């Protein structure tokens, strides 16, 4: 255990930078100051274009994973997207309830994802993390670690040097304990209750695939305010 | 973290009463001494019942298991069977190479499975598992204590008390640690490398499932041998 190779503050740093804007938050749930017309290709373009951003942005400011072979940070990222876009939108929900925030700063409610056909997904999402995050009071180092212990996989198919992501990984969770150890000396078992959230994690991950969940958790808002302008703009043709 | 509420000694002991005898193995893969005929169906249902047993066996011997009321022992053992099994089937094969030896004593090969048409989720098991549990020299405490955690999952639907299942949970993985850091003082992130093997366990489960792996897996050889005799039998009617 030793925090010099992998420092937990240049993981919440990453963290960090790859944050909504408080002002982010505010305009997508007012309306207010759009860029963005309401065309829903558009507006489901650049929700994926603004977390494709959020992962690639965070990976680059972990610790040592520039200094892998580009071919291996590719399938990396490619192999735990899923997983990380999950475990960030889940922490940034603890706030809200009933919902989930999105890096758009879109909060997307529990009924809209019950009627676009995802709600046991989504009810997946507000308990077995959501409300678990919530309830120990994660705090964004911890949740920083325990990304970048998704991000070093040495499981992922294809890896040139398997050997050195998984070196990698040992280094993350090493200072994810003695982060742990040192914050919180009133809970012992801290380290194991955060490790023991990614097996749903990966569940969920795979159950997200199938049902095309990113998909309509991403394009369900575009398209109701769509569809709100034709039913509330005057009668057409004929 | 303790050892009073949660004995890994105990823990051991009920991997150990239900290991497979020796004869078992020796019997099953010679062909020898048969209590079950050439029949498929029988042969099925048979290894079927002996991985039943093995899992309701193992988990009555688990300290505060059978504390726990009836409807949720069924729900925690119906809701991880899947990850019981596999955990159980990866172990036991560590001494085997290219292959997998199930509760019946029988080694079914990489080949066969390859033929079955179960090649890519085998090679999961060789690889993420069975690869994986050799190189650290996983012992059987640790196995039992990994089974444990799976056996007391708190997100488990339809659970009367989570509560419970959770601090049963929080205790094996306590006594797991302190087994850890007792016996292999030399490697001080083993628990981290443990408990990391269950996302793997969780997609596995699932890609199980799917697939009909278990199935396939106890019924190959039944169909092989079966099929053998009828074809070295002398020709028919007409
Ligand atoms: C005070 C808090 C945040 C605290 C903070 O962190 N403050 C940094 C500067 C805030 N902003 C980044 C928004 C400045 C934008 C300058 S920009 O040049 O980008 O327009 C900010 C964040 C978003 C702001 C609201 C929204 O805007 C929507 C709306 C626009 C109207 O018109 C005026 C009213 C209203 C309700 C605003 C009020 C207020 O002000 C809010 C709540
Ligand atoms: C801000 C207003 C609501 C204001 C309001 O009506 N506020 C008072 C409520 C108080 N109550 C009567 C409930 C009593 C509370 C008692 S209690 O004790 O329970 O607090 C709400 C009502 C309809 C909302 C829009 C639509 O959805 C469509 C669209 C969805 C997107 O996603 C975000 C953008 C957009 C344009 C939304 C923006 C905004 O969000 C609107 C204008
Ligand atoms: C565009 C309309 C406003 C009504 C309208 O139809 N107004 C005329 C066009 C306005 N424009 C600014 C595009 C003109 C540009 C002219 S220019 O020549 O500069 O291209 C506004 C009002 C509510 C807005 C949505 C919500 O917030 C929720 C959500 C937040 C995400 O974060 C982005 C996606 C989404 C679906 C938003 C899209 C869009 O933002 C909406 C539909
Ligand atoms: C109909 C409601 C106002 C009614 C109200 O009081 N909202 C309180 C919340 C309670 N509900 C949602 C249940 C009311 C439903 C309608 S009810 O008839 O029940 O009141 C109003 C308030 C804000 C309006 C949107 C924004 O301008 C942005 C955008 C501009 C485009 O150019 C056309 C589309 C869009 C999405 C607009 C649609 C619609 O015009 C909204 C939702
Ligand atoms: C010595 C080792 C295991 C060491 C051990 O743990 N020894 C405890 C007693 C062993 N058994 C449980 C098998 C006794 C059965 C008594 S019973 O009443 O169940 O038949 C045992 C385990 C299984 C035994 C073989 C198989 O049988 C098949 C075969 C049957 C023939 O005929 C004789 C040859 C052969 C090759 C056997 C030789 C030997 O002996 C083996 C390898
Ligand atoms: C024990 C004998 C093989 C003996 C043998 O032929 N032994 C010498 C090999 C030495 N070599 C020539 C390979 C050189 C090694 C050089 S090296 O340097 O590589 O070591 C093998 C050959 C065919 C096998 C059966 C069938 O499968 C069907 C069935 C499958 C079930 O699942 C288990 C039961 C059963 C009845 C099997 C039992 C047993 O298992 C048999 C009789
Ligand atoms: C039954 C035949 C032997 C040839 C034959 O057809 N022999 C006549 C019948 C013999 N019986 C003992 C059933 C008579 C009982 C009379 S009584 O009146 O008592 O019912 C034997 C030889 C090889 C044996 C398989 C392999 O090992 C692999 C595998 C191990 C598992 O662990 C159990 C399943 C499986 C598929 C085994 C099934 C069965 O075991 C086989 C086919
Ligand atoms: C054909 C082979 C022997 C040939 C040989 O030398 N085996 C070495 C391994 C190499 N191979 C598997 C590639 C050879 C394939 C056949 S080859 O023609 O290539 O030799 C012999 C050896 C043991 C025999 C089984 C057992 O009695 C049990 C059982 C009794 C039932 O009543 C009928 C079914 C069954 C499954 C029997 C089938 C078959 O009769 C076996 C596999």
């Amino acid at each position: 255990s030793a925090n010099e190779d992998m420092p937990v503050e240049r993981i919440l740093e990453a963290e960090l930078a790859v944050e909504p804007k408080t002002e982010t938050y505010v305009e997508a749930n007012m309306g207010l100051n759009p860029s963005s017309p309401n065309d829903p290709v558009t507006n489901i373009c650049q929700a994926a274009d603004k977390q494709l951003f959020t992962l690639v942005e965070w990976a680059k400011r972990i610790p040592h994973f520039s200094e892998l072979p580009l071919d291996d940070q590719v399938i990396l990222l490619r192999a735990g997207w899923n997983e990380l876009l999950i475990a960030s939108f889940s922490h940034r929900s603890i706030a809200v309830k009933d919902g989930i925030l999105l890096a758009t700063g879109l909060h997307v409610h529990r009924n809209s994802a019950h009627s676009a056909g995802v709600g046991a997904i989504f009810d997946r999402v507000l308990t077995e993390l959501v409300s678990k995050m919530r309830d120990m009071q994660m705090d964004k180092t911890e949740l920083g670690c325990l990304r970048a212990i998704v991000l070093f996989n040495p499981d992922s198919k294809g890896l040139s040097n398997p050997a050195e992501v998984e070196a990698l990984r040992e280094k993350v969770y090493a200072s994810l304990e003695a982060y742990c150890k040192h914050k919180y000396p009133e809970q012992p078992g801290r380290f194991a209750k955060l490790l023991l959230r990614l097996p749903a994690l990966r569940s969920i991950g795979l159950k997200c695939l199938e049902h095309l969940f990113f998909f309509k958790l991403i394009g369900d808002t575009p398209i109701d305010t769509f569809l709100m302008e034709m039913l509330e703009a005057p009668h057409q043709m004929t």
